[PDB]
């Protein structure tokens, strides 16, 4: 996360983090048995981190719990990075408490404007390299399709929006994929890609999570 600030320890308690060895992308808690994440954040070999604040130290609120299966999206296309979403059951159910909770699915797409919580353990800088330990935040808002689709023409499908700032400065970045969109309570959206992070013209991009409820509720209703 470039131009966010530090969120404050568990108070995203749906935010995971996925760890092969180290962090490498974020997820977002939806029930006590699964993490939505971006499918181009497969890897085989996953274990869910919940309850983190600081990554690199263990703080006492974590649970970590091996991945047992990764459902890739059946349309997901890794060239566009149409339908970036993925699910991780866990191998055995969270205990939820106040630091490790999920987050509920959407009834209804989120509008233009809303201001939209993002987090995650990504880089800090727009140009070079500064990875935190501690979760960082950001609030961004969506923006219209319109814009959107000027900033990366050719490139916007009907499951994605931007959201963030033309201006530059704020925005997520490597190391935030697969973490949380959070507006109006519910997950909207699902950190997928940018040209860089926090260029002027060049906002974040992110899976339209309200297009894969269905999906959602039919895959866990089924595995
Ligand atoms: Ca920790």
């Amino acid at each position: 996360i470039v131009g966010g600030y530090t969120c404050g320890a568990n108070t995203v308690p749906y935010q995971v983090s996925l760890n092969s060895g180290y962090h490498f992308c974020g997820g977002s808690l939806i029930n006590s048995q699964w993490v939505v994440s971006a499918a181009h954040c497969y890897k085989s070999g996953i274990q869910v981190r919940l309850g983190e604040d600081n990554i690199n130290v263990v703080e006492g609120n974590e649970q970590f719990i091996s991945a047992s299966k990764s459902i890739v999206h059946p349309s997901y296309n890794s060239n566009t990075l149409n339908n970036d979403i993925m699910l991780i059951k866990l191998k055995s159910a969270a205990s939820l408490n106040s630091r490790v909770a999920s987050i509920s699915l959407p009834t209804s797409c989120a509008s233009a404007g809303t201001q939209c919580l993002i987090s995650g353990w990504g880089n800090t800088k727009s140009s070079g390299t500064s990875y935190p330990d501690v979760l960082k935040c950001l609030k961004a808002p969506i923006l219209s399709d319109s814009s959107c689709k000027s900033a990366y023409p050719g490139q916007i499908t009907s499951n994605m929006f931007c959201a963030g700032y033309l201006e530059g400065g704020k925005d997520s970045c490597q190391g935030d994929s697969g973490g949380p969109v959070v507006c109006s309570g519910k997950l909207q959206g699902i950190v997928s890609w940018g040209s860089g992070c926090a260029q002027k013209n060049k906002p974040g991009v992110y899976t339209k999570v309200c297009n894969y409820v269905s999906w959602i509720k039919q895959t866990i209703a089924s595995n």
